[PDB]
């Protein structure tokens, strides 16, 4: 029943909050329980749970979620690693010291870039299962970063670019951003793929 | 009636409990589980919306208007009741009225030395409010707590040092010896009396 304008904030409260704990990890959410528990508080009810019972069950849901997320990025690392594993085989694709691997859509003999450049790039981010995360190309417009600014990766490559060649980035997850994924759609351990073109060096 | 049975249920039930609480205490009194529930399940299963946002935010702002008057007037009237309270309890037989307006109550009486303002209780406490809910109990955690007197409310920083070793006293705490308006916690509402059994076990 949304009738009530009441209802109308009750629905966008249950609505807002079950989207942010879902993220959390605790798809384990029952509206039932938490329906009679508002009752239960609105009309001065009796808890049908101590606080202790409630204590030790939400120290049990943190944990399960920390250790879902511990998984989520175990599985990933070992995922790109694989990855890696089989496109530095494949013909086409150079992997160099760092494990940067790199394939050469567009060859070129113009200059070189250097850590004290600033260079006009085209890229579109990508991840091993495909999902787009930061897109150049999606907003249209070509964007200035200079070398020594930039994720470790991205340095390493653009230096071996000549001006105007486009190549196909496979960033391992250690010269990008790590187990240190503040990025929600990049995860902890995640490959990170790139269709980059240098553009020029402004 | 509810399962309350998986670890996940325990605790999903106590998230709105603690939310009509906190909620109340934000003078949303009009909540009703029915849609705060149904929200619940809609948004898991990523069912379309069953209102535009749009509309959504505005009924929020609707609402934090009508709560807002309606907070001033709930702490209005817990202050006269807990005023008139303290008038009625301070005519009791055996309730010593101070001059910062705590009444105070020894259960079991003691000769032991009086706490001082650096030093730290060991207290076995029962905090109440007027209507008889209880908010803090060491009782009800089952252990006594080391508590420092200058990080206690003033109520409590006066009463200790009134109090002696081993003595048990009731304490009535005016609202402007505790939380007062402010209300820090949901279980405390504004302009709040607080009850408290307390013993004085021991200083560290």
């Amino acid at each position: 029943e949304l009738k009530t304008p009441a209802q109308k904030a009750s629905y966008g409260i249950g609505l807002n909050m079950g989207k942010s704990l879902s993220q959390e990890g605790m798809d384990d959410l029952d509206s039932k329980a938490v329906a009679k528990g508002i009752e239960d508080a609105l009309g001065k009810k009796k808890q049908q749970l101590t606080d202790e019972e409630l204590t030790e069950a939400f120290a049990f849901l943190q944990k399960r979620a920390e250790e879902r997320m511990a998984a989520i990025g175990d599985e990933n690392a070992k995922a790109g690693k694989k990855f890696l594993e089989e496109n530095g085989k494949r013909d086409g694709v150079t992997t160099t010291a760092s494990g940067l691997q790199y394939e050469i859509v567009k060859k070129a003999d113009g200059p070189q870039p250097k850590a004290t450049d600033v260079v006009t790039v085209h890229y579109e981010g990508r991840l091993t299962d495909g999902t787009v995360f930061d897109s150049s190309i999606e907003r249209g417009s070509p964007i200035d970063l200079p070398v020594s600014g930039v994720i470790p990766g991205w340095v390493e490559a653009l230096q071996l670019m000549h001006v105007g060649e486009k190549i196909k980035l496979y960033i391992p997850s250690e010269l990008a951003y790590g187990a240190q994924s503040p990025s929600p759609a990049i995860p902890a351990n995640s490959v990170l793929v790139f269709d980059m073109e240098l553009l020029g060096i402004k």
